[PDB]
């Protein structure tokens, strides 16, 4: 079908399985990909997901094909983004395993992941600007965070295709592996993470990113908390 | 003839044309680049402009030798800052084609730009740093939103000139071109970007520009206005 | 001693000095790095500072075989931050001197310096990952303003060690400097700053601070503030042209 989900202990993978339109996501995939995030997101015997896109490549952006059909993506002030996740914050990490194109709304997506895992051939690009559709997933607000608004403004004006290697140098893709590997590597990376004390983890990737556009006495009284929130661990810490 | 403007179909080239005083930019100055920006920012017919210094070199800031006469940088809390149009926010992108030097103001208006492209030769700095003159034409807001905080206090702080390699590797160039070739790899740039659809294009450029800050949530919900736009 | 204070010309040295803890902060050692920074902050006599651990490596972060001892480190919302200074906003600069490893919340104190000097063999690090500690001297706040979210994601989620070399690639490491030659190389650099205006450089400096978070516009008025601070300093900058 759209989504499949699997997993493997505490590490969940959500697949986007439509090949044949090169993981374009239409309103019911989008769909299916929310009820997987929110699945995981619940799920307390799940620690870490991973995103990937089956066969070869990650996701092209919205299904254009699918503009003013029933299949067509939702798109409203509220409620989930037209690729599906991408207004979600998470409680636990998501990582990218980047094969082929992340591209369009696929680049919005591996954006909203917390850490890209790419093959040495995948390339990420804003490439709807050469068809005129918006980035509404969230694009315009991670892509400057997260390598800087100079790079940023190059890929989102341009829409051109940054190989592996450059996004590596950006910053942009976190490790770079052979061709075909994108998903195993992102599942022990995911199974690394699994294995270490969850509570602080957690609290400190969800500080690093509520910090963004606070200014640094709110940003550093949230991250305070943290330590009232993990106490239980962090006296195991000690230990 | 401070400044010239010249058009190539939708490509607005701006022109910084002192170059006797290394395109130092003095009041007059100043106010003819502001003139010939809100111009761009009002002509349907124009969608990209180039920032370009004549004769061998982008801007050295402003002009401290003008100080105390009646071509003095105008200094003011509102209105136009004392480099020109470094308070605007345009409605369409800006590349900057940078040879020589861009330092102090002239980095200012460099970092301005949405782009920038400069020549091997190019060297950006903080220069100001050393004659005790403070950037307040945005050099400190936009360069750590440009290259990041550690980055930008390196600069900031010591005032190094910083050569086109090393900035195309921090992300503070955005391309760097062989020696003259500036203008031309800039409006070939222009040229693409204004082949391609507008309203999204400058669409998405605003978001970028807006989200910084406003906290996550609310970034996302000023972006989704886009979908309303174009 | 905890923390050891030494000026050289306008260059105050702030030194962690407990090597056989690597450099662990406990409470004491804490309140007396907020005291030297105190002091230095108001010392008209000193320009910039370095922070520097003694011994071989720069700081591993809390002490915490001195949890549940009277010398545990102080933790609460206001105040003092339990490493001591890394909530502090100083009106100059700070150059941390990192021989060694820089982990845990010394990291976060190399964090909150304006500028990091590395030894070649160096290591920075989220290590209280590991352990399960939270990162709460600002940690979270300051990597991803530093340099970008999706590096400072990969350190804070993994908790690897990332050389010297990696650090200088990130923009994390400013300059990287052979083994021994933190201190002396962050003194040298810190002697520079001192030399250059001293009144625009210190309302640059916390004009790119306080931007953060600030929409352009009201980040431009908060930097054109710096012409009335300076207004001594430019006219005299302008008088030399």
């Amino acid at each position: 079908d759209l989504v499949r989900v699997e997993r493997k202990g505490r590490v969940t993978t959500v697949i986007l399985n439509r090949p044949a339109s090169r993981n374009a996501v239409n309103g019911p995939t989008a769909a299916a990909l929310c009820a997987a995030f929110e699945q995981f997101d619940r799920d307390d015997a799940a620690s870490v997901a991973v995103l990937w896109g089956a066969g070869g490549t990650f996701c092209a952006g919205a299904d254009l094909k699918a503009f003013g059909t029933p299949e067509a993506n939702s798109v409203h002030r509220t409620g989930p983004g037209p690729m599906g996740p991408s207004r979600m914050m998470l409680s636990k990490p998501v990582i990218a395993a980047v094969s082929g194109y992340a591209v369009a709304g696929g680049l919005e997506l591996a954006l909203w992941c917390d850490l890209r895992v790419a093959e040495e051939d995948a390339v990420f690009g804003v490439f709807c600007r050469r068809w005129g559709v918006p980035l509404i997933d969230g694009g315009t607000v991670r892509l400057p965070r997260l390598i800087g608004h100079s790079r940023a403004m190059d890929m989102i004006l341009t829409g051109r295709g940054v190989p592996a290697d450059e996004a590596l140098a950006m910053g942009l893709a976190n490790r770079v592996v052979p061709k075909g590997q994108a998903r195993q590597a992102a599942e022990e990376l995911a199974a690394q993470l699994a294995a270490l004390p969850q509570q602080c983890l957690r609290s400190d990737r969800l500080s690093a990113l509520h910090q963004w556009g606070l200014p640094e006495s709110a940003a550093l009284d949230l991250e305070f908390a943290s330590i009232a929130r993990v106490a239980g661990e962090a006296l195991e810490g000690a230990r």
